[PDB]
């Protein structure tokens, strides 16, 4: 039994200060790699432990001991996503419900009914490079998200965003950015429920209609045209529970849609940007992995059976979501009084998070080089220790899109590889920004087009 670990107090503010940066989670990383494997963090009215070891992180998958905990971020994410997947308890019935009426169009064989619109979005994203002029050069975050919000948009709900078409960002995406940068902020107020701020709450307001706008745009367009699909929306509107015999009400539809789109787009963006960034500075990696494209690919756009042979691409994305997970942190809490690696007791409620880039550079487990990018650790996975790798989350509440997200990424990523080389022109230096989410912020890059026919 040991006393935790805790950095700088600061009086009545307890810990917060030290998070009052635009880019909380590598100030965690700093401090555990001060602290160590477990360190307590305290706010004026709420505690929490970071967890950055697998010995730890192991203790904490157990479903029997542990379930999902709402950390502060996602309670004030419910304030618009309400009781959908993300953002729901374990407990509360619209959870299991939904799970059971979504997990099957979400499945890896579902993968293969969506195809041929994720191929179209990705084609778009490559014809826009090939168009580029050679003065011009790629903005690699804002171009993947066009890519991905798109590709949720129509495979998951047969609505097209145009992102391609646009070179100002879309409403729904302005809105979001705002109400997620909201949330992040107001994890910094130590009164969030204070008076002064009534102005982020009413602007905040004028955000959620905006989204909730979108999901009446996508729900009439869905009731105009038919059902002429088996798509996300599809279950959502028709599908029922197996257990209870019931569908969805139309409040938690609404709910999911809004959850959908946003969790269905963000974080593949940010790993897409992540692994185009490890290649252009990795050159011996992308040369591997441009080989693996031009020989998997041999057709003018990709077959789903292609995709599942382009190994090394997912070996390259399973190593960029090992060094920056792209949705960084997942909470838990103690079902009962406990004691954590022999050393730590917990009361009931009591809650952990797990601080996941932390935990993907333990040296114990992946080796004293743990900073460089190595996609050949993932060559075989089944060897990597149980709970070591967890950039999905865990167990009974771990992504239902995991299969739709790596579809998604090796199919686009194969596609850009076989299409282009690329040059690193400005020698970019990481700069990775937090919206609770991760990805590079002004990486450019150039393309050199290898002139292959789609
Ligand atoms: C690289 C891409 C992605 C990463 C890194 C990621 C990561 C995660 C993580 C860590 C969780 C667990 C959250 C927690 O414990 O609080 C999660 C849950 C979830 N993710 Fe993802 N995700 C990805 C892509 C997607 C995609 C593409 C979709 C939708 C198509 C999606 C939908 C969800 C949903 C609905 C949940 C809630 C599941 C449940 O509680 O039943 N995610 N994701």
């Amino acid at each position: 039994i040991k006393e935790m670990p805790q950095p700088k107090t600061f009086g009545e503010l307890k810990n917060l200060p030290l998070l009052n940066t635009d880019k909380p989670v590598q100030a965690l990383m700093k401090i555990a790699d001060e602290l160590g494997e477990i360190f307590k963090f305290e706010a004026p009215g709420r505690v929490t432990r970071y967890l950055s070891s697998q010995r730890l992180v192991k203790e904490a998958c157990d479903e029997s001991r542990f379930d999902k905990n709402l950390s502060q971020a996602l309670k004030f994410v419910r304030d618009f996503a309400g009781d959908g997947l993300v953002t729901s308890w374990t407990h509360e019935k619209n959870w299991k419900k939904a799970r059971n009426i979504l997990l099957p169009s979400l499945s890896q064989q579902a993968m293969k009914g969506y195809h041929a619109m994720m191929v179209d979005i990705a084609v778009q994203l490559v014809q826009k490079w090939e168009r580029l002029n050679s003065d011009e050069h790629i903005e690699v975050p804002e171009d993947v998200t066009r890519l991905t919000l798109d590709t949720i948009g129509l495979c998951g709900f047969n609505y097209r965003f145009n992102s391609f078409y646009r070179d100002q960002p879309h409403p729904f995406i302005t809105s979001m950015v705002r109400a997620l940068d909201e949330a992040m902020n107001k994890l910094q107020r130590a009164n969030p429920d204070d008076p002064a701020y009534d102005e982020n709450k009413r602007q905040f307001q004028e955000d959620i209609k905006v989204m909730n706008d979108l999901v009446d745009k996508i729900i009439a367009d869905r009731k105009a045209s038919g059902e002429q699909s088996d798509d996300l929306l599809t279950h959502m509107l028709h599908g029922k529970d197996p257990e209870t015999g019931e569908p969805l009400d139309d409040e938690n539809i609404r709910y999911q849609i809004i959850t959908f789109l946003i969790a269905g787009h963000e974080t593949t963006s940010g790993l897409l940007t992540f692994a185009l960034y490890f290649l252009v500075k990795n050159p011996h990696v992308l040369q591997k992995a441009a080989e693996e494209a031009a020989r998997v690919l041999v057709d003018p756009v990709p077959s789903y059976k292609q995709v599942k042979q382009l190994k090394y691409v997912g070996m390259v994305l399973n190593e960029a979501l090992r060094l920056w997970p792209t949705f960084p942190a997942f909470s838990l809490y103690a079902k009962e009084d406990t004691v954590l690696g022999g050393e730590y007791p917990l009361e009931k409620g009591d809650e952990l998070m797990v601080l996941i880039p932390q935990l993907h550079r333990d040296k114990t487990i992946w080796g004293d080089d743990v900073e460089e990018f190595r996609p050949e650790r993932f060559e075989n996975p089944s060897a990597i220790p149980q709970h070591a790798f967890k950039p999905f989350g865990n167990g009974q509440r771990a992504c239902i899109g995991q299969q739709f997200a790596l579809h998604e990424a090796t199919l686009v990523l194969g596609m850009m590889l076989k299409h282009f080389d690329f040059e690193d022109h400005t020698n970019y230096e990481l700069d990775i920004e937090e919206t609770l989410t991760l990805k590079p912020e002004g990486f450019v890059i150039k393309a050199k087009s290898k002139k292959i026919p789609l």
